[PDB]
């Protein structure tokens, strides 16, 4: 029945300076970063602001700084079993994408009810 995005997330996605032993691969880790939402149920919007977390571990100061809203992962979370679908030139959700300007999603409600929502985030450095 409903068809609701109920939070908005990011990650920063980056190679550590950690290196696999044995496919001398780069190793990949992931940071969440603090949030603010604002969700506009009544107009389908989700608005996020996103600020960089503190350095720790492998999110050194130097990583810090290319955290980018041109290449940020976004998460939804949605009405439970929603099902949520980009629209035209929309980055999926859960890999890194060009954030700087909104984007428009499809969420479809357990019982099939289809909702536009616009999901629109900021990065305050
Ligand atoms: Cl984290």
């Amino acid at each position: 029945e409903e068809a609701e995005i109920t939070k908005v997330g990011a990650y920063h996605r980056f190679y550590s300076g950690d290196k696999d032993a044995i496919t001398g691969e780069n190793i990949v880790a992931e940071k969440e970063l603090d949030r603010t939402n604002n969700i506009d149920s009544e107009h389908g919007v989700a608005t996020a602001v996103f600020t960089i977390p503190a350095a720790g571990g492998k999110f050194t100061e130097a990583e810090r700084a290319k955290v980018s809203l041109s290449n940020l992962v976004v998460y939804v979370n949605v009405s439970t079993a929603a099902r949520v679908t980009p629209l035209d030139g929309s980055p999926k959700f859960g890999v890194p994408a060009d954030w700087t300007r909104e984007h428009k999603y499809s969420v479809m409600a357990a019982d099939g009810t289809k909702k536009i929502w616009t999901v629109k985030v900021t990065l305050n450095k």
